[PDB]
DNA sequence: CCCTG
DNA sequence: AATCAGGG
DNA sequence: CCCTG
DNA sequence: AATCAGGG
């Protein structure tokens, strides 16, 4: 009906889109269509029932459903992954070298309606990636990282107002107050830094 | 030295500048080069002492300048400020239409440092007035018309906060919440009203 | 979610 | 350039 | 004051 | 599109 359930046409026919990377019966691989990260790829379920189920939920009663997605980004997925990320940031990557450089979770308040985990790498260097917010919520504990230990899952009283504080880098800890412009620029820096170190 | 001594130039040499309409040893009658209504005029004093006296304190203490620049307006300068408004406005209006339609005085903050006069139509309508706080400064008691009793000049008691409230039709008393787009819109209304019904 | 004003 | 309401 | 970002 | 910091 709404913005809310783009996601959906995934998960019900992933046969009809080139940018769905993988799918099977259980789930889908899917490229974001506004990447936060110079490689950014959506894990969604396909099961009618959980799909809505919210990430929060999931992680608290779903162990399941949470140790088979891990099971497919650390398995059948992880060649495919890695070879994404070779394409998206450079070839002289190793497979060490992304692992460490990328990350996996759900946003605590998502605003599409169905269950996607972000599969992402760190830099945060993207024309998509155009406020504050954004930044925020892949780099903060609005973030839940999908080994997050169940007692230490973010509650509303953590969150709020999270979108308002100064921004920080994620690398070198460095802050920006609210010049999203500044960070963005800085983010670019940081991305040569470490790619030039890494290669 | 800044921005401040902008005006100071046409009381230093009127005679360089084409858009002084007027001066003599005393005055200055130059346009506004941001004009903030169809016409929209700039009435100076070339004494170098009072024209660095504020405003208030003009009106409060040096009426006799005060009275010199009414006189001025009303009497040498009154034939030029019709035709200037009549260019501005429309050849169709006689100087009775025109006298109700203009106004006189300084603002309680002045942001140029060399005292100036305002004399300028109602209308409001110009590509130039671009924000609420201009259009504030001209409507509210921030502008001190020049027959204002001193007992009633404006304080920083009274003033306070002023640009920041809602925007108020000067003329119908519609409001416009924040809305300064809606506001200008408006404005243009009200003069093809006003112009239909004056001519 | 995004875009536009 | 950062912040926000409206609409899809 | 204005303009730009 | 309204609000604001910086600079001239
Ligand atoms: N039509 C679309 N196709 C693919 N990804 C999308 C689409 N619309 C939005 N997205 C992404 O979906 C994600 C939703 O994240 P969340 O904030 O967790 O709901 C964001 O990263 C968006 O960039
Ligand atoms: N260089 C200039 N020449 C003529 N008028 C100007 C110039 N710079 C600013 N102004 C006007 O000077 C006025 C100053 O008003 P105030 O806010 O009372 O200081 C405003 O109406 C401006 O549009
Ligand atoms: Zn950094
Ligand atoms: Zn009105």
């Amino acid at each position: 009906q709404s913005f809310r359930d783009n996601l959906k046409v995934y998960i019900e026919s992933p046969e009809s889109y080139k940018n769905v990377i993988y799918y099977d019966d259980d789930v889908v691989l899917v490229r974001d269509m506004f990447p936060k990260s110079k490689m950014h790829l959506l894990l969604m379920t396909r099961d009618p029932h959980l799909t809505h189920v919210h990430p929060l939920e999931i992680m608290m009663k779903h162990r399941s459903l949470v140790e088979k997605l891990v099971s497919y980004v650390q398995g059948d997925l992880s060649g495919l992954i890695f070879d994404e990320a070779r394409n998206c940031l450079s070839q002289q990557l190793t497979n060490e070298a992304l692992c460490n450089y990328i990350k996996v979770g759900f946003h605590a308040g998502p605003s599409m309606n169905n269950l996607h985990l972000h599969i992402m790498t760190l830099d945060h260097v993207s024309p998509s990636l155009k406020n504050s917010a954004h930044y925020i919520s892949f780099t903060s504990p609005f973030f839940v990282k999908i080994d997050t230990p169940t007692s230490n899952l973010p509650t509303r009283g953590t969150l709020t107002s999270l979108f308002q504080e100064d921004l920080k880098c994620w690398r070198c800890g460095e802050t920006f107050g609210r010049h999203f412009t500044k960070l963005k620029a800085h983010l670019q820096e940081e991305y040569d830094d470490w790619l030039d170190k890494s290669v």
